[PDB]
């Protein structure tokens, strides 16, 4: 089977407290004697639409931070901001900080979600970085400071943290050093993305992933060289395909025997005709979601 | 706009640990001091046929079983069989013990599943309880003994051990007591699952979803009984549905003032009409492995 799967959140549930300044409540992450959360928990209603952040961040103190891991409450002993990330130190180190790294991570990855909510995860869910820096969540009011992450080998690498929805109901957020993805700001106005392109090295993993598990209809006899396929990709705006990327994807071609360009031969066919009313392993459009290495662990 | 969304999964990965006879390692459940397992661990590759579980556990002592916490062993102290589950008496209490409880789930009931191997958690994914008690896992060698569960509030709901996979390369398992869902049993045999059919509960709650939303083009000006609407719905391969099933839609029949069977009237017409090219929530497939629990979970908590 192929199942669209998150990292088990555990070693980041251990992290998550409840930030609240003013009338403003988030999420933030508590790693050793720090507490990372969104600079915009520092504002109210009216300062929300075109924020001094310094200006707003040098009037506040320590104590009109409260912070609550569970039923006890952080002593704030000193506050700084990095770009659009609060950093608040805290007088007790957290016992449950996991070995961890900062990461920003590329266009077309993929990461886990622990969505929170008052401090307290909620859910988890596997999200790509989109071409546009938006990411297709699952966020909700008071889901700011939750944050995204990989695992590998007992570390946890963070890669985003939350901050807002677009008026299309797609997601903007930073990375830990509190830099956005894309070109959002964190002011309460309506924001447009860049037109969204479709990732196609992992459209590829996944129809990999829909030969292994036995769907084989979308296949055909044909081939087609990089560039004429990448002539094709353009105009239906995916992401033009890489000879690395070509590389990544070995181990899927290797293992089903089918060459990569035979297979974008098929996704060539599939983006001038369609479905044909017809579905991909459930899905009746293609999933672009999946990289090579996310399928890979797991056939 | 909707995820297939699992729970958070630290309280259980908290109780995960490995149970190994011989060379056969699978996953096992550790609460309180009681280690919870599937009891094919007992067999060899031969045994498996059709294996004497009876038999082959008057020949295991305590000391034959091999339980492990990461690298730490913990003493065995007990043993006994539950139907397909074994229960291992263990000398230490875990203290990551959470609120739980076992409970028997419904077909349609989504759950969460901690896909582990070697007392590792690897991955936390949605899977829905098909009809005909199958799941579509992602489950590879070594995953028996994963669990599926659902947390409310602090108190995790323990539903599923997984066991085996099907020829058509579905999953199959019990529940924390050792019953299996459905007709399989626990031999290395071809089994076949009935033929699937569709969970209308959560079909309900995705149209109630879409009237949430502001999508709400199939709403028509008729009702239905229940009983007229269930010997419709079996010719579309649907499943009829229950009291229980009407009762767990009222949440969102309140939220949104349609009541239940009128929306069975709307999507009678959905099946007998179709779509006509229309789209619900972006999409000309209805959607059935979102709960109704799971959709006020990710439209209003
Ligand atoms: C933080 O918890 C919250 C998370 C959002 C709320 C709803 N779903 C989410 O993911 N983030 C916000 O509320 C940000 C805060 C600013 C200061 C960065 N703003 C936001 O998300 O606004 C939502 C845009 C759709 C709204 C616009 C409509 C037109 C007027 C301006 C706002």
């Amino acid at each position: 089977g192929f199942r669209k799967m998150a990292f088990p959140s555990g070693k980041v549930e251990g992290c998550m407290v409840q930030v609240t300044c003013g009338t403003t409540t988030l999420n933030g992450l508590w790693l050793d004697d720090v507490v990372y959360c969104p600079r915009h928990v520092i504002c109210t209603s009216e300062d929300m639409l075109n924020p001094n952040y310094e200006d707003l961040l040098i009037r506040k103190s320590n104590h009109n931070f409260l912070v609550q891991a569970g039923n006890v409450q952080l002593r704030v002993i000193g506050h700084s901001m990095q770009n659009c990330v609060l950093k608040l130190k805290v007088d007790t180190a957290n016992p449950k900080t996991p070995k961890y790294k900062f990461v920003r991570i590329q266009p077309g990855q993929t990461f886990s979600v622990l969505a929170c909510y008052n401090g307290s995860p909620s859910g988890v869910y596997q999200c790509a970085m989109r071409p546009n820096f938006t990411i297709k969540g699952s966020f909700l009011n008071g889901s700011c400071g939750s944050v995204g992450f990989n695992i590998d080998y007992d570390c946890v690498s963070f890669c985003y943290m939350h901050h807002m929805e677009l008026p299309t109901g797609v997601h903007a957020g930073t990375d830990l050093e509190g830099n956005f993805y894309g070109p959002f700001v964190d002011r309460q106005t309506a924001q447009a993305a860049g037109t969204d392109t479709t990732i196609t090295v992992n459209v590829l993993a996944w129809l990999y992933a829909a030969v292994i598990n036995g769907d084989r209809w979308f296949l055909n006899r044909f081939t087609t060289t990089l560039n004429d396929f990448n002539l094709v990709a353009m105009k239906y705006n995916y992401e033009p395909l890489t000879q690395d990327h070509v590389d990544i994807l070995g181990p899927l071609s290797a293992q089903t025997g089918i060459a990569v360009l035979d297979m974008c031969a098929s996704l060539k066919e599939l983006l001038q005709n369609g479905m044909n009313g017809r579905t991909i392993l459930g899905s009746a459009l293609l999933e672009d979601e999946f990289t090579p290495f996310d399928v890979v662990r797991q056939c």
